């Protein structure tokens, strides 16, 4: 059962609810989702309902975007953890960046499997 890619999607881009959304939340969760040895340079988590996400995969909450990317109709609460310093080696210090924006993903068999991680950057 399940999609090992979607659960890879879930594993690193989803967190139902964070009682906190600061830098210490970022340095905690990233480490706890096996994202620190090495340190991911930038990672974004999505909060809230898990189905308002699978919906992006279909018309009810998602519109075609760029090449194969789909973009959501509803905006989402998000926490972007930007590595700090540059060394891929721990300790990995992050700076969170909470926002309210729509996510852009890639679906496979109606399930999100990829996250366009660059839209969440600061050019």
């Amino acid at each position: 059962q399940d999609n090992s890619r979607y659960t890879h999607f879930l594993t690193q881009h989803y967190d139902a609810k964070p009682q906190g959304r600061d830098d210490r939340y970022c340095e905690s969760i990233m480490r706890r989702r096996g994202l620190t040895s090495p340190c991911k340079d930038i990672n974004t988590f999505i909060h809230g309902n898990k189905r308002s996400i699978k919906a992006i995969c279909e018309n009810k909450n998602g519109n075609p975007h760029r090449e194969n990317l789909r973009i959501s109709k509803s905006s989402f609460q998000v926490t972007t953890c930007k590595l700090h310093g540059g060394s891929p080696w721990p300790p990995c210090q992050y700076r969170a960046t909470a926002g309210f924006r729509n996510v852009v993903v890639a679906c496979e068999n109606g399930l999100p499997v990829h996250l366009h991680q660059s839209i969440f950057r600061r050019p």
